[PDB]
């Protein structure tokens, strides 16, 4: 009776566009009287994207919580895009995508490039837990995942 719509959308026959809908609709609404990183529905709304798209990937879904994961981030709210690089490294060991894998690359190098560790950590899980053979890196990603190599 208590549970919350995304607990119900992450259930094996549990997703339904009805239900996702009107929870979308709410939490979107929310972050705009809000504000970016003010609402917390919203951030469970990162969190179901985050899981979701591992096992039921859809191209205007992932660009969504993309583009308001980066969006977010940028005004200093960083939860959106912890979630997508968590999707990115468990998502695309479950099933790797080469469009998606080089947005991961993609974001990384921007994470990096911003002070931070947590995305590139992220990839450099990616590539321990992967089975993905031949994987085409970014140079500049590699010279920056050469840290990593000194420490273990
Ligand atoms: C096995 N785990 C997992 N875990 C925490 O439970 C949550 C889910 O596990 P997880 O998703 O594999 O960790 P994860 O988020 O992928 O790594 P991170 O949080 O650094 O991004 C995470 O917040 C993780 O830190 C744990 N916390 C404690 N204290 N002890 C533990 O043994 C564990």
């Amino acid at each position: 009776h208590m549970q919350h719509p995304s607990h119900e959308l992450l259930k094996e026959n549990g997703f339904t566009q009805h239900v996702y809908h009107k929870y979308r609709r709410r939490c979107l609404n929310e972050r705009k009287r809000l504000g970016i990183g003010q609402s917390q529905e919203m951030n469970t709304l990162f969190r179901f994207w985050s899981f979701f798209l591992r096992d039921h990937f859809n191209k205007k879904m992932y660009e969504e919580f993309k583009q308001l994961a980066l969006e977010d981030a940028k005004e200093g709210y960083r939860y959106g895009l912890e979630c997508l690089f968590r999707y990115y490294s468990y998502g695309l060991e479950k099933k790797f995508r080469l469009d998606i894998f080089k947005d991961f690359q993609e974001e990384t190098v921007k994470d990096y490039e911003a002070g931070q560790l947590y995305g590139l950590e992220k990839f450099w899980a990616f590539l321990k837990y992967s089975k993905a053979k031949n994987l085409d890196i970014d140079p500049k990603l590699q010279e920056y995942l050469g840290k990593f190599r000194r420490l273990e």
